[PDB]
């Protein structure tokens, strides 16, 4: 599971 | 920016 916010 | 990955 991968996730990211920027 | 979001992402993700399942």
């Amino acid at each position: 599971l991968f996730i990211e916010w920027l």
